């Protein structure tokens, strides 16, 4: 059994293993860091099955849950939020914060998302490129999703800049285990004081909604409000940052695609759909443990055995997406949906928000900076380490 996670074939490419497994052994065993053996499913068909089956569990306390790292094994001991719950506890807690993320709620947030993007672009323009390109990640990719989520949670405007750097420190590569931990409790501590304020003086934000609708009536404890809020902050922020930078690099890599977008910003949604398919920036989140014997393909996964469903592999499934390894915003989509945001009940709560932010960024960026270009040779782009999810650390640009 090969050790998993697999290493990306290269900077922007998924692991070379998926393609061969998909063709020769769709459902197979891999070995985790601690010697454990888990099942790895690679076909779109099987990934959807794993993501919806009632015979599979997301509870991390269950022996056999596929933890990918030592640190991950230690994080499993904390009190769970809906992300690690099975029905009916899952939807019961998830429905408490879901209203802000529905398609219509997100449609009403468009004017705000647009202004945030416009303001950040202007700030970046107000420092030019005086014999010095700017890092698109620090100046734009990072602030955009951070300010938005922080603002929705309830953080006052003047605190956004500092809190944005703190959250970034948690997931930063050059961060010690000490500074990452200090950043965590810093964010948690701030969220606690915020919940106290919103209990006294509630307002229009996710925390006030929790306090007024769930905390006060005794539905959940204050610590729970802190947990869910913290979950909403850390769950997909690092991912959004990478998706934005990955989108810019991809347009740099296919000038023909960029030309079409510049000529018609209306193509943004299609570009985003292909981007979330082609670059599956969150590839290790669909994991389960079998509650009972279940047959997947020709294999039979026994009770208490772990399963990892690769949505990244599923998104390159030749059986579903014709010419999967080709990035094409003009591609004709099949009836089966891409799995960039997961599938089933645990499908990303912020999928519509994530897409709205990306569409806003990509329908505005090149209208503001028509001549925007990566300042370093494409082969020199600083991608995240090959054994981690796909992303970009920094991205030098001139405009
Ligand atoms: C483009 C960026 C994003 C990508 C590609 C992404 C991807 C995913 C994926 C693959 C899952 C796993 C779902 C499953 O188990 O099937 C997920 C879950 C989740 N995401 Fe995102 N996500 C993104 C942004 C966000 C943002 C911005 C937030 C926060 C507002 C967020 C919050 C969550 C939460 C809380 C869950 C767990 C939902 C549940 O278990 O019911 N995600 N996301």
């Amino acid at each position: 059994a090969p050790s998993f996670p697999f290493s990306r074939a290269s900077g922007p490419e998924p692991p070379a293993e998926f393609a061969k497994l998909r063709a020769t052994n769709p459902v197979s065993q891999v070995k985790l860091f601690d010697g454990s053996l888990a099942w790895l499913v690679t076909k779109h068909k099987d990934v959807c099955f794993v993501a919806t089956s009632e015979k599979l569990s997301k509870v991390r306390t269950r022996q056999g849950f596929p933890e990918l790292s030592a640190s991950g094994k230690q994080a499993a001991k904390a009190k769970p939020t809906f992300v690690d719950m099975d029905p009916p506890e899952h939807m019961h807690q998830r429905s408490m914060v879901e209203p802000t993320f529905t398609p219509e709620a997100v449609k009403n947030l468009q004017p705000y998302i647009q202004r945030t993007v416009d303001d950040l672009l202007e700030q970046m323009k107000q420092k030019g490129c005086a014999n010095g390109p700017v890092d698109l990640v620090k100046e734009f990719a990072l602030p955009v999703p951070s300010y938005i989520i922080y603002t929705l949670l309830g953080v006052p405007f003047n605190d956004l800049e500092y809190l944005t750097q703190q959250n970034a420190i948690r997931t930063n590569g050059s961060s010690t285990a000490r500074e990452a931990s200090a950043a965590n409790q810093e964010l948690l501590d701030y969220l606690a004081i915020l919940v106290e304020q919103r209990l006294v003086e509630p307002k229009d934000d996710i925390i006030s909604k929790l306090c007024t609708e769930q905390v006060k009536p005794g539905n959940i404890d204050k610590s729970d409000a802190v947990q869910i809020a913290f979950l909403l902050l850390v769950a997909g922020n690092a991912t959004m940052v990478n998706m934005i930078a990955l989108g810019v690099a991809t347009l740099a890599q296919h000038p023909d695609q960029l030309a079409q977008l510049k000529a018609n910003p209306s193509l943004a949604p299609q570009f985003v759909e292909e981007l979330c398919r082609y670059h599956t920036a969150s590839a290790l989140a669909i994991k389960r443990t079998a509650k009972e014997d279940v047959m997947i393909g020709d294999k039979l996964v026994r009770a208490n055995e772990g399963i990892i469903a690769s949505n990244q592999s599923a998104n390159r499934d030749e059986e579903v997406f014709e010419n999967p390894d080709e990035f094409n915003m003009n591609r004709k989509w099949p009836p089966q949906d891409p799995l960039g945001f997961g599938f089933g009940d645990h499908r990303c709560i912020a999928e519509h928000l994530a897409k709205a932010e990306l569409t806003t960024v990509f329908s505005t960026l090149y209208q503001k900076f028509p001549d925007l270009k990566v300042a370093v040779p494409l082969g020199k782009i600083n991608y995240t380490p090959l054994n981690r999810d796909v992303g970009i650390v920094d991205l030098p640009v001139i405009f």
